[PDB]
């Protein structure tokens, strides 16, 4: 059952009308993401590798460090839930990717980010 | 225009019956904040002050580092949200503070949070 | 004696003939700054700013987030230090900032810098 | 030509009799260590491992997040630099390692720490 080290992740898209116009193609998703340590012991989350792909195809990726500035150190059970935005000039696409994180023991090991829909509601 | 340094805050308090007692005037709050923003450049959440105020202008400050032990630096859109609780001997009272703020030039500025309040559903 | 949020900056500048070029009036220095917190209480150190100045009076200024990408929380007694660089067309110059920084108490305080010179080994 | 993403490592070891006792066969070594970016790019610390071998080979290892509580981002040329403890058995042995790091790229590489001794000056 338990593990010693896991992290999950939920993220949950959503068109945004408020600052988005499909007349010029211009499409604006906000995702927002929850990690949260699942595993018996504390991880922290260390880098961020992102793969948006377009409506028509057109992939698009950003890599950086940490999450909105930070790297935190998720105790077991604890969540850490940010929403960030995902421009694009189709009115669907996907994105996926990778969280880099660290255990306890300081051995780093990879949580994937499962590829999710973004389109219109 | 558009502010350089900026952060909105929105809180959601929702009493929780199944951890507290009004038999005994033990009453908890939960509440959610979303820190979004606004601004058009990266800032980050440093500190927070509460004055939590009861229903008969009892006052409990609260002072402390980050927020549930974290200190957002987000970007201009991006938005931090936590959820906390809040004890209280009334069924009734307010909540107000201040996050002490840093943009990405290093330079500190406070963002109030508005003075919203706490009632059982009821 | 012994406040309740104190921090005290110590900086030791060095010349570095190995990757300077005075020929070409490129000066290279590394200044180690060591940050000890002297307080009862702990702190950490959130932002920098720094203004150096040339040889000729020509200022520049730093302006960032936290030292070497992190805002440590220190204890009272523990120190944190690293060394970065500083380039100056100039055989001489100074150097003179600021971190502002906060107490465990949320309260925001600054630990200024004291203006020191940079000059190469001799004067 | 120039790696993108290369720290280097030294370490300065140093006995302390003052804080150990060789007749209980109690040696107690201080250490600082130096690490700066060599490479183009910035580079982060993030988690350690060492090997510290005994005079008699006796192995014992230690792993965990960070160097002295930190986990330090290096701008190219930039250094950081602490000082921990090392016990050992005998008045001499190894101490070798690696750190796990990550380029501002989020992408992890590591460094590794060449084996070097602890010795009594004397």
């Amino acid at each position: 059952p338990v593990k010693p080290y896991d992290l999950t992740v939920s993220v949950t898209p959503r068109y945004v009308p408020e600052q988005s116009d499909p007349s010029q193609q211009q499409y604006v998703f906000a995702y927002t993401v929850r990690i949260t340590n699942t595993g018996s012991h504390p991880a922290q989350v260390i880098s961020r590798h992102w793969i948006i792909t377009d409506g028509e195809e057109r992939v698009q990726e950003v890599r950086g460090l940490g999450v909105v500035g930070q790297q935190p150190l998720l105790a077991p059970g604890e969540t850490f839930e940010y929403t960030s935005g995902c421009p694009l000039p189709t009115p669907i696409g996907t994105m996926r990717g990778t969280y880099h994180c660290v255990g306890e023991n300081g051995i780093p090991f990879e949580v994937p980010i499962a590829e999710f829909l973004l389109a219109m509601p």
